[PDB]
């Protein structure tokens, strides 16, 4: 890796050109009693102990030849104080940005810095991604029930409806659901809810359904739209649905792990500010 002078100097100089100030400040979720903001770039003894719970000193005051690890981990650092300039930060979140670039505990940008802003916006980390995971989660669900009428098909060599034929994303049974009122407070229904709706004709009625066209075409989910959909296919579209319940498989899993490794910061977070 390349070489460094103090990341001291370094950091220093990056908040005041982004007017920034890093503050410890009071969690209601751990905290017994409300305290004033407690800015800790404003004490440089306190910055200095804080950056050596990640680094050696030799990094902090002097620099010196960096492994590609620690030059990566601080160009990282640099960037997440960029993106929020002119910003009161919460020590938890600088924290974070630091542990989850500079060791072996590592978050992607994407999940860190829905993290990193939880944080700075005062709010509960754990919660937002907790969130996130749920419509991620209902979103592979719903997959999932395409996936297995799809192989239905494939294995039977026969055609599959995805138009006016198609099975009805919006039955609770698809998902497990006995009760109506009990699917519709799901995650899977906040998903549907959303979708396009397809009218067919049953017994003389109208019926509303959700094809798996209105599903897969749509914009609104985290996968995103898939484009010229026929109404049905033979099979005497299945990888390009393969491909996007990878990927949502993918960032679910993320998510998830995220999540493990969050909790494991949140009690080193609070292991150094006993420290302090």
């Amino acid at each position: 890796g390349h070489m460094g002078s103090s990341v001291l100097e370094e950091l220093v100089q990056l908040v005041k050109d982004k007017n920034i100030d890093i503050s410890i400040k009071y969690d209601p979720r751990k905290d017994s009693e409300v305290f004033a903001n407690r800015v800790i770039t404003d004490d440089i003894e306190l910055l200095k102990k804080i950056l050596a719970y990640f680094l050696p000193e030799d990094a902090i005051l002097k620099g010196g030849h960096y492994d590609n690890q620690l030059q990566n981990g601080i160009k990282r650092v640099k960037e997440f104080l960029e993106s929020s300039p002119n910003t009161q930060w919460e020590l938890r979140a600088f924290m974070a940005v630091m542990h989850f670039s500079l060791t072996a505990d590592r978050i992607d940008d994407d999940i860190l810095k829905v993290i990193v802003d939880s944080m700075n916006h005062h709010g509960d980390a754990r919660s937002k991604l907790r969130e996130e995971l749920a419509e991620l989660t209902a979103e592979l669900k719903i997959y999932s029930v395409i996936q297995a009428e799809i192989n239905k098909h494939l294995s039977s060599s026969g055609t599959i409806n995805i138009h006016d034929k198609s099975i009805n994303l919006m039955d609770k049974n698809l998902y497990g659901y006995t009760d109506e009122e009990i699917f519709k407070a799901s995650a899977e229904y906040k998903i549907l809810e959303k979708m396009p709706q397809t009218t067919i004709q049953v017994d003389g009625s109208e019926k509303k359904i959700v094809s798996i066209k209105d599903f897969l075409g749509s914009e609104n989910k985290r996968t995103g739209a898939l484009g010229n959909l026929k109404n049905s296919y033979s099979y005497n579209l299945n990888d390009l649905v393969s491909q996007k319940t990878t990927q949502l498989s993918d960032i679910t899993s993320r998510f998830n792990s995220a999540i493990e490794a969050l909790n494991r910061f949140i009690q080193k977070y609070d292991s150094v500010m006993q420290r302090l």
